[PDB]
């Protein structure tokens, strides 16, 4: 395959919004959709991979994220904005319909983006994140409250600025505690007002699929940016609630390859697995294909089992 | 067949009471009614098109008559709009409607069948069209840059404004539903054949108990609605359409709307409409001015399906 120096790197306004582009290769278009904290860059090994296969690779940095612009007031962050962004920029490429890849906040994007203009997208493979229906007894973030308390993760991401200082008070540092993350389960913070269990341990040393360039050029963009933009979209949870009611009990019509590891925080994380293996996520989306489960694998597996994602998403898509 | 012979009831859906009015057995035909409308709107539709064998339902909109009025004007958004409605569907139990819709029920009906085309066998869509968003510009903000500040929908935007100027409800409503004025409504600052004063009575009262806010709520969420429809950009109706306005309707006469539709472009964001039908000598309201005719074209459409 290539080098990172044959990516082609440019800016489009979409959807009202200057966005950054990566992209390598011809073909059809393989559009790919990070998550929280990453960039385009979390895509690149897929990146040099499928432009090698003869597909057009295309990674954006979302909303709030890297080089693209990051809208200063939280409303700005709904479900809504972001599905529109990416509507927006598909319609930039030329191309009547992608091949769709992401993965976390941006494998949401993903599901929403299937519902909203499924005619856009030719075949998805979706890592981590699996669909999850609307459900109208509840808002999400009070359903965290009521299952894992208040010191679930997303329930502290909830109000601004403190999970920024949390962390903050070496974004480097930080981005690379949360990428070599292996522990499983919901991610639960001590009480407020109480140090993070990471501050009394050394910095554990990188794993063999993230070097120090890496964490240095993810520390390059966030130094900038900071955590806002990416962390203001689980500010906005409840309101998407409100806003896809339209969506509830709806399926998704796409074909999809459900891609992730075991140990990854979703898959560990109440309902999921039970969601999956219920059949639920096949009633939800009927054409699912075979669920792949990585053996002693985390939650970055577009990064930890890198060649392994890369293989299987050329085996997906090549069948359309 | 007379009116006392329609139900009525309240039913949960998303989270608000809404009032439902219903009448016959068969497939599910549902009105949604506009501004400053009710229910009751669509009461000769609704005994003419049970007369014929199908189950007739009109809900009050959120906001509207016997239906729940949430305080926050955040609380009317396209999204939450037709997510009453899709909750409304959901509930009756059947798998498919046929959609029948008016002015801004017509534009809660349009967002439904782009968002959940699978739930509408069919529509029957009443004065406004579908209108494609434009990405260069907000929509109160291309209203005023068009009409200016005293353009209805600019005047609306501002929270008590409207509802001062309006402050007598019925002859308020007496003076809409019989308008036939030409072109941009632009505000200050003998009944026709087929409104009664009974009519305007009910409506009254129903507006006495609510107010105006709740409809008005629609307008003011104007422009965020376009921020939240940026995914329907270039989106096109996958469903069966019959459109039908009279030519007096000031939407029908408005800046590039007749040409919206004799240039074919109305057909090509609406692949499947049929053969628009234009009312001669009717205004806005041809639901109710026009109730027979529209009542026939509504079961002649929807007998195809």
């Amino acid at each position: 395959r290539g080098s990172m120096e044959e990516i082609e790197h440019r800016t489009v306004e979409v959807n009202g919004i200057k966005m950054h582009v990566a992209e390598k290769g011809e073909g059809p278009v393989v559009l790919f959709l990070h998550g929280f904290p990453e960039l385009w860059y979390s895509w690149r090994h897929q990146i040099l991979a499928l432009s090698s296969r003869g597909y057009r690779a295309v990674a954006p940095d979302l909303r709030g994220y890297g080089d693209t612009e990051a809208p200063e007031s939280i409303s700005s962050y709904t479900i809504m904005h972001l599905v529109g962004d990416i509507v927006a920029l598909i319609d930039s490429l030329g191309v009547g319909q992608v091949f769709l890849v992401a993965h976390d906040w941006g494998a949401i994007v993903g599901w929403y983006l299937c519902l909203f203009r499924p005619e856009k997208i030719k075949a998805y493979v979706c890592l981590s994140v699996p669909f999850m229906p609307r459900n109208p007894k509840v808002r999400p973030v009070d359903a965290m409250r009521a299952l894992y308390g208040d010191d679930y993760y997303i329930c502290r991401f909830q109000e601004p600025g403190k999970a920024e200082a949390l962390y903050g008070s070496n974004i480097g540092e930080v981005i690379k505690s949360i990428l070599t993350n292996r522990r499983p389960g919901p991610p639960i913070l001590p009480k407020e007002g109480v140090a993070l269990p990471s501050g009394s341990l050394p910095s554990r040393p990188l794993p063999s699929w993230l070097s120090e360039e890496d964490v240095t050029y993810y520390a390059s963009k966030f130094s900038k940016t900071g955590l806002t933009g990416g962390l203001n979209y689980y500010r906005n949870l409840n309101l998407n609630w409100e806003l896809t009611a339209a969506w509830t009990g709806a399926k998704v019509k796409v074909p999809v390859k459900f891609i992730t590891g075991d140990l990854d925080v979703v898959y560990t994380s109440l309902g999921i697995k039970d969601y999956i293996d219920s059949g639920a996520f096949k009633r939800d989306v009927p054409y699912l294909e075979e669920v792949v489960v990585q053996e002693g694998v985390a939650h970055f597996n577009n990064q930890e089992a890198a060649e392994d994602i890369s293989n299987h998403i050329y085996e997906f898509i090549k069948k359309f």
